[PDB]
């Protein structure tokens, strides 16, 4: 039973992208366009398991810093351009250089890159940054701590390559459909605007030779519902990874072997502004914690295999293991509740006189789901004590609130860009481009500090439950649930597995069979 002829294939990937500039985002869609146009030294396979991108062959120094590329000699931008290390040398400090503004800027800084974070704070100029072109195909990472999961960074949409002449020669107009270049296995047919983004295949991938998806289309469609009935309707053949829980018992069971759940390292959060009163206020961030039932949202609200948790650390992540779940937690709901009164009383909080605020979410009806169980729990479990506003936002608008802190709570998805605890860890850095909370305690970032010259994977485990347990103590943000991935994907799609624990798709991992 064959290869179909045509080798085409549509995917919703959710939302309408902020940019397809890879470094002017943070988002999945956004990540899910770029790795089709565009490939960073190493790339991953259907089952997240790393193989060769732009790098042939790399090596490390025994103490994991310094890091050795050998690029391809014949390999080739979509315009025809040579990919040198020189593109990558000029993509890296872009990222960096505070006049980009790059929202994963301290990407580089996680991998200890030397004067990445000094680049970062303004202190030194981009151009010494510790990477550098030894020749036109040997590109060089000098880190000052040991990195042994190097590599595997690398695969991040923040460390793509870019067309330096190109994007020199056109500013930020290269990002421009009639203008993008790019060397991934895909290039921009069309883009309508929350409508469809089109990509047809780039022969001058160097390894086109193997790609068999010739053309492809990624949708913009928010709610999950609408996401299924395309799919049941045959309009799209594989969803994003949210599926309606109203619907999911059955469409297991009516569609079975169509629906996947991979098991992600994700978690899914309510973020506290730090900064904006009144959570600035570590006794109300305590309260909202202990007043929220977990298990009512991933048990009655959802009901997918997603799993309660009150850290931000998947514990189940590379080097997790010692990270504790804390103590109320294990408290009794009655108890938790009559603490988190307490604290709002103390905070001068009545039925007359309630916490007020609203959520800021990005549109898409799990997330209202969500949204309005929580407010229902918050407002009931404090005997009116807090009252809840929901404001949904369009995905562009929503991550700019965020980022402006424009926002008093605000639903957050964290998903590992690797399978090693520090992806979490990092986040909350009072110094990291990532931190939309505005959490900034110096114990934190000295726990994270000294998990960096620690050189086994015993220490570095020690650090995180450390660290785990500061960001506990200080409430700085509400965890809900680590993530399974619901999708539903065409028997004839072959090539999506379910067990990559980043749940990247690659158009040429992809291909469709016939009958």
């Amino acid at each position: 039973t064959q290869l179909d002829e045509k080798q085409h294939i549509v995917i919703n990937n959710g939302a309408e992208p902020q940019s397809f500039d890879p470094h002017k985002t943070e988002g999945v869609p956004e990540s899910n366009v770029a790795y089709q146009l565009l490939e960073g030294l190493v790339t991953s396979d259907s089952e997240g398991k790393l193989q060769p991108g732009a790098a042939e062959s790399w090596e490390n120094t025994p103490d994991f810093k310094t890091w050795t590329f050998h690029l391809r000699k014949d390999a080739k931008w979509s315009n025809g351009d040579p990919v040198t290390a020189h593109d990558f040398v000029f993509a890296w400090r872009r990222l960096v250089d505070p006049a980009t503004a790059a929202p994963y800027a301290s990407y580089l800084s996680y991998l200890q890159v030397e004067n990445a974070q000094d680049i970062i704070d303004g202190k030194k100029k981009p151009a010494e940054l510790g990477v550098e072109a030894k020749d036109d195909y040997t590109f060089v990472v000098h880190a000052t701590n040991p990195v042994p999961y190097a590599v595997s960074l690398t695969t991040h949409q923040s460390l793509l390559p870019l067309p330096q002449k190109v994007v020199e020669k056109l500013g930020d107009a290269w990002v421009k459909k009639e203008n993008y270049v790019g060397n991934g296995a895909y290039k921009l047919a069309n883009h309508i605007i929350n409508e469809k983004i089109e990509f047809e295949r780039n022969p001058l991938y160097w390894n086109d030779k193997e790609t068999v998806i010739n053309s492809a289309t990624f949708l913009a469609i928010e709610n999950p519902s609408t996401d299924v009935a395309r799919y049941r309707a045959g309009d799209l053949d594989m969803t994003s990874y949210g599926l309606p829980p109203e619907q999911f018992a059955k469409l297991k069971k009516e569609l079975l072997g169509e629906v996947y759940v991979t098991r992600t390292l994700g978690t899914y959060s309510y973020e506290l502004n730090n900064k904006k009163a009144p959570f600035d206020n570590v006794n109300i961030r305590k309260a909202l914690n202990l007043s929220l039932d977990r298990n009512v949202i991933t048990d009655k609200v959802l009901g997918q295999g997603q799993t309660p948790t009150y850290v931000f650390t998947p514990t189940y992540i590379e080097e997790g293991h010692l990270i504790q779940q804390p103590a109320y937690s294990k408290e009794p709901m009655a108890q938790r509740n009559e603490e988190a009164i307490k604290l709002l009383e103390e905070a001068g909080y009545s039925k007359a006189n309630p916490l007020k605020f609203s959520i800021l979410y990005n549109t898409n009806e799990n997330h209202k789901k969500v949204a309005i169980a929580a407010a229902s729990m918050w407002k009931a479990n404090t005997k009116g004590l807090i009252d809840v506003k929901l404001e949904n936002q369009e995905w562009k608008t929503y991550i700019d609130s965020r980022r402006a802190g424009r926002y008093d709570v605000a639903r957050a998805g964290w998903h590992a860009d690797y399978n090693q605890a520090t992806t979490f860890g990092n986040y909350f850095l009072s110094n990291s481009s990532n931190n939309t909370a505005k959490y900034a305690n110096p114990e934190y970032d000295k726990a994270m500090a000294e998990s960096y010259a620690a050189t086994d994977a015993e220490g570095r485990a020690k650090a995180y439950a450390k660290a785990e347990e500061i960001l506990g103590k200080d409430y700085g943000i509400v965890p809900i649930f680590n993530y399974v991935n619901p999708r539903l994907v065409k028997p004839y799609v072959k090539g999506y597995s379910g067990k990559d624990p980043q749940d990247h798709i690659y158009l040429r991992n992809l291909y469709i069979i016939k009958h």
